[PDB]
């Protein structure tokens, strides 16, 4: 119907609130995720009032196309949401209530740079379409924003779900619009990653350091190359759960470091053998005895430097 | 049309019943599953009655938009269901019957912590939307809840399909609502997993223990590292059917244990060789003879301790 | 419109016939398959007749919502079909004809227990919704059931496509209903599986039996373990086309058997070496000479016993 | 509206033409492919004419439900197409024009038997639904059949796009119908397959023939088995782009041949070693010297025989 | 309604502008990508004017089916877009404004021939359907073409987004039409590819060149073949992110080159051993000393020649 009359110079205020039911399917490559949630609205129009004399229970008719309903759009969504309108009720002064339910696929950036121990913020963006007579502004109702205890994400824990009360007023296509921001803070559960990825890798790296305790060329070659193939196959196994990231990550830095260490180990085995065939066993013995201590200390220092550069 | 008159102070009772046709596509990563089932309803409204004088067969007209039909929503569903209305019939006292058919994609948590020998419970959640004049409460009709013998799940057996008769009355968005809970208990068929995963793994582990019966360094290195690569490739093969779980599982504990045993075996081979090159064959002989018995007993005890900690 | 008058006490008979165009996408994990087919119907109602005096060509009007059309539902389908109504024609005595076209995704169990040389039966299930005045029963028209020569399934040949003329009358939800069964018998083309899976596997198994012709420990260890890794990678390659089956199959029995034989071969190599180091070459020689003949005979007998237990 | 009057005994002729925009997503397993194309129609009905006195520009009204439009169906399509009607125009003698645009998913068989150097023909099938008064026959308009220079298929070149002008008149479900056939000839670009698949395979095969130049058992075993594993992993890598084909292909014949050659090489190494240990070096030397020349000639002859049997 | 009157001989000009929100899901195999964007339109019709006397705020009614709206189609799209009409406003001289929002899946060719360091241009194509009375031509509004700072593509940076102001006027299906071209220039972020693909490959290649520093046949065979398997598995790992390209690429040329170098290394090891067994150690020593320097220089020169032939 017609919008509220412009006699009340105050912008029509719509108290919004989103109530989460469950968040599922947090895709990392497309950086999307689907949601299922309620959506509340409330606004006051003294042009449709309710006389107390009809009833004391505040008779609140469900009016289709008999009332002016402000319509809400989501910004970062691939498709329009699947709204299911439940009930609309009118107060005796005309403070009309509202209730819906939707499912949507949201687009939000992710940052996989602390990947195993990272934390994300997800955003949902709400605008309201202007009207000719009156004005509409958006406002947050703290008693309606919440989440169910049935909201589970596979792998994540949910910290907070708040809504910045300040709209970001701007002009677009020669039109002024207001925006609302809903933030969802989640942290990744990282205990399973240690015994699943980290410790077997370090076991395989430590196996190839037992070649500094031997003088047999063939055994040392077998050891280092076979462990290198092992590491390649473990990388193949790990990559299946790693989201494809066209940038730099702590895990890939570690993997490059392991690659480098493997190369240097092969170099040292070759140098020991070449020296020993040239009839200089003292120099080879010294070099292998040096390397025994040299390799782990350097590995530890490099790992400390990388954890300082990434998590500091 | 108009809801039943509030003269009968009793809440309008709706006897519900779900009748399963088939459950298919039990996804483990998204923890969803699709269903196909009937849905029955029955309720009594003396405002639309049927005179016995019209017919003795209880003439039961199919009324579209001529009758007040209570509408049912599912809670843990990604999209609204695909309802196909079959037939509505009116009794002579106004006890109206109802019949539909739907397909839906349900969200329900799974717990893959006893993974090979686990058992799940699946939930379907039903609410009824309130009405202004009268009240509606939900009730379960035991003669309509059942499953077809054509309900197959790939890999699972079906134990029971019941419906808790107690609604979970609560208030949401300033509205009181009732809920119904349908539980489906399924158990996983675990015989195929033994000869498919467990026994070849133990064969590969037992092959690398034949190095305690040898004094040849090169052969022992070949044996242990090649079996280790074998184990890595078997893990790569197994992971393709394992749902990705960001938590702790019995199977992954076993795999970590195998990794540890491999590391310790490599350590012992290196220690034997180092001792033997230093001209101390008695000590190496004792250590290998100890290890022969030591490794299987420790493996058995660790496996017993893990099966006690997980299945007890 | 109104159903046929109950004056003719005979149930309204609907001659059905399904005519296949193509069957595509035979999924094995979901055990579904999509179809594309015509659907014919014919029924006689003397309440809408056609006077011969209007025309001698039996004027047959296309009546939308002017005629009582019995509606047909499929039982084992994920979603309702995509019906495209072509033409409806009325005979001079009221024997009305019918013609549609649909595409559907059908759910039907498969049994992958003779997997390489198995044969399946696919089912499509048809019910008719009752009516108040008259009765409807279902009947099969042999002149309309057929398949196009353009029906191809990737990998399968089509034997027969018949329709059991006997309905399975039963009562459901306090309603009696009739059912029709359409069966499609298909057999799997198994020639490509031999040179693709079977013969290379037997080649790899025969390669590791050349260690009974050698006395070199290192060569024998290399041979058996490297072939074992080979077998693991071939299993990885084969599993990509094998549908995931949570039960017992002939192929997996063969694979378990190969695993066992590999274990026993490693045991025998270790026993020969241990005996030879203990200064007992006669016993080792006898054992290897025994094994040369012993291994293939046992393999043949086990394979015969398995083919008898699975295909008999 | 009503069909054209049967006074003109001539069947209503509809000049059809399909104009390609782009062909994308040529799936090989499902043997489908999607298309995007225009669709033209033209037919003459003197029952709706246009007087020259209204305008000399041949006023051509866009008539919805004011004109009899013949409707066109596609036969080998999974779903109905997405028709977007652009414009309908009427000529002064009633030769009405027509224009649409559709996207469709077409089912068409493929034959992957010359796989690397094969050529396909794709078919689109058009029927017209009969009418009661007049008759409709189909006819091809050569000035409307074409393709855009923006039609790209990933990997294929497009040779021709023609339309057999002869309908295949037949009777189906007691109804006579006409069919139109549109053929699209495509050839596969095969240069990238040589350096990507063929040459590295031949390199790996040639590496294992360097064992005929050695007398060291351990080195020869390492060489042949390690190359065999290499070949298995290369097969694993190649299979990812090969469509799954349940039949016989040139490539798989080559692969089986390589498997056989590997087996025979292992046999010859074992025979040389066995002969040499038995104190008969002359016979072993002769056999290895024979094999050096024998293996490549046999490989060449087998490859020639296979290319003659498959491409001749 | 009726189109603008042909009295103004000037073609109706429609100022278009596309405003990007986000570009996601840049598929490389299908060469598609989805978009989400606004779409502006503006055109002047003095047949619907607005009297200044009604209001000074230029009363601008939202007219559904009361105004002649020119309709816009996209050419290279799989399906029609998901238009959501926001608001239409009329100026006092009849310069009507327009505003929509759509999501679409666009087809555009890609050229993966400089793959790691390539740059693409994406196209969106707009036509306008002619009208009988007046003419419509298309024109670009520079104040409406833009992109949000929230437009992210996973892996790419966005350079420019412009619109060629010149239409490509042509005649199709006996109709003249105008076209608009929107170009989006993107460049690929290539830093992560070096430490992820390039350096480990060169490490593995350098490891196998340590065999020119040894005279032990068995060790040299182990080294070269094991590194070759390593390279095969690294290729298997790399191919998972490489789009399937049926043509020639810089990366595949590099990989073929590595394959060739591996073959030549095996040849040289065999030649050294054969010479040394024939009692000619001076010639073998010279050949290995030559190869030490010969291999890297040749590798560098070949890489320079390939980077000149591909990026020049
Ligand atoms: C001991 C020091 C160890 C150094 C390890 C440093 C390290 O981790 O650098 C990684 C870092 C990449 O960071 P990411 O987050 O992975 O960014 C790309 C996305 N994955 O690497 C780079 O910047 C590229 C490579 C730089 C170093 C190249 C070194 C080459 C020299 C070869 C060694 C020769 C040894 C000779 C011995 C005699
Ligand atoms: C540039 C691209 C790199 C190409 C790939 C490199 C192949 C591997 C090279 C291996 C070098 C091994 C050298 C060796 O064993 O010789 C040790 C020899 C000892 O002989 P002496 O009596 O002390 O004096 C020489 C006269 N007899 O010389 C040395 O000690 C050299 C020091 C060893 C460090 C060499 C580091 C090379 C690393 C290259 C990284 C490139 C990136
Ligand atoms: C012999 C004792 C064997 C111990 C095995 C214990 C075991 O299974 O622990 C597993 C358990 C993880 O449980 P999951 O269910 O897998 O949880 C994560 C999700 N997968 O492991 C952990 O808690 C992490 C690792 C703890 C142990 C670390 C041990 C490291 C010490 C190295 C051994 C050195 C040996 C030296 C010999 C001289
Ligand atoms: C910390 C990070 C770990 C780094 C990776 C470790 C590399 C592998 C180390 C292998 C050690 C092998 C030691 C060896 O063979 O020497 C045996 C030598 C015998 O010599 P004796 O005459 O008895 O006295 C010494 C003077 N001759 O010493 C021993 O017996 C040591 C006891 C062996 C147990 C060592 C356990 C080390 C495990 C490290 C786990 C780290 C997590
Ligand atoms: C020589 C005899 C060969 C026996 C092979 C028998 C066989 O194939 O049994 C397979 C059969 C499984 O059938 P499937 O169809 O695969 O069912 C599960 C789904 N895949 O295996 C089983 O039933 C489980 C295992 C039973 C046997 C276990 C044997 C363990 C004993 C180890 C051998 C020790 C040898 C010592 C030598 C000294
Ligand atoms: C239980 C879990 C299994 C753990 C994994 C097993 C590791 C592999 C064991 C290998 C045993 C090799 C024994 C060997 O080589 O010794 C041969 C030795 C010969 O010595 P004699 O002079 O005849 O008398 C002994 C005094 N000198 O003894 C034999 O002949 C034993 C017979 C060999 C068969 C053993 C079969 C063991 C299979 C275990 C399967 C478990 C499932
Ligand atoms: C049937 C299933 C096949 C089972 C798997 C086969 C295992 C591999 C068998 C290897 C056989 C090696 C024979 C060998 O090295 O002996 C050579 C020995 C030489 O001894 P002489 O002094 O000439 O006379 C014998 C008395 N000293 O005999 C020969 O020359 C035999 C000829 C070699 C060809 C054998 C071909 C066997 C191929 C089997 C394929 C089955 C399919
Ligand atoms: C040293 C010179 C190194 C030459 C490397 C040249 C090169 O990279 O050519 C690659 C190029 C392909 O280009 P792509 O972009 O990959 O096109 C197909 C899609 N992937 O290769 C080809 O054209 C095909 C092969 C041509 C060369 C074939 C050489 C065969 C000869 C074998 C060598 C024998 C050595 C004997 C030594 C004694
Ligand atoms: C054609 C298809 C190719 C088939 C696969 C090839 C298998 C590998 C062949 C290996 C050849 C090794 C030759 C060898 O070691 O002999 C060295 C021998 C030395 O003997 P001399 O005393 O100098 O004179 C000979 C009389 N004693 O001869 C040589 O030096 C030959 C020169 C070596 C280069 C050979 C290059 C062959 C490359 C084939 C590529 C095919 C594509
Ligand atoms: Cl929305
Ligand atoms: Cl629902
Ligand atoms: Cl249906
Ligand atoms: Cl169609
Ligand atoms: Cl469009």
């Amino acid at each position: 119907v017609s919008p509220p009359p412009p006699i009340a110079d105050e912008p029509l205020t719509v108290n919004t609130g989103i109530y989460l039911i469950e968040c599922y399917s947090l895709d990392d490559k497309a950086e999307t995720f689907k949601v299922n949630a309620f959506l509340s609205l409330s606004w006051k129009d003294r042009r449709l009032a309710f006389d107390p004399v009809r009833s004391g229970v505040r008779v609140k008719t469900y009016e289709p196309e008999a009332i002016w309903i402000p319509e809400i759009r989501f910004v970062n969504v691939e498709n329009a949401r699947d709204a299911d309108v439940v009930d609309i009720s009118v107060s005796p002064d005309g403070t009309v209530q509202y209730l819906e339910r939707f499912s949507a696929r949201v687009l939000s950036p992710l940052d996989f740079r602390r990947y195993p121990f990272d934390s994300q913020t997800l955003h949902i963006y709400l605008i309201v379409r202007s009207v000719d007579t009156r004005n509409i502004v958006l406002a947050v109702d703290l008693e309606k924003v919440g989440k169910n205890d049935d909201v589970f994400l596979t792998g994540w824990d949910i910290e907070s779900f708040t809504a910045v009360v300040k709209p970001a007023n701007f002009a677009l296509e020669d039109r002024l619009e207001s925006k609302l921001d809903y933030q969802l803070r989640i942290s990744r559960q990282y205990f399973s990653y240690i015994p699943n990825i980290i410790l077997p890798m370090l076991f395989i790296l430590f196996i190839s350091w037992t070649a500094f305790w031997s003088t047999s060329y063939e055994a040392n070659v077998t050891l280092v190359v076979s462990t290198l193939i092992a590491h390649i196959a473990f990388n193949i196994l790990v990559e299946t759960n790693l989201p494809k990231t066209p940038y730099m990550t702590y895990t890939g830095a570690i993997i490059f470091m392991i690659y480098l260490f493997y190369f240097v180990a092969v170099i040292e085995v070759t140098v020991q053998h070449y020296l020993k065939v040239e009839s200089q066993p003292a120099r080879a013995a010294s070099i292998t005895r040096a390397s025994r201590i040299a390799f782990p200390v350097v590995f530890l220092l490099a790992n400390i430097i990388l954890a300082f550069l990434f998590f500091g």
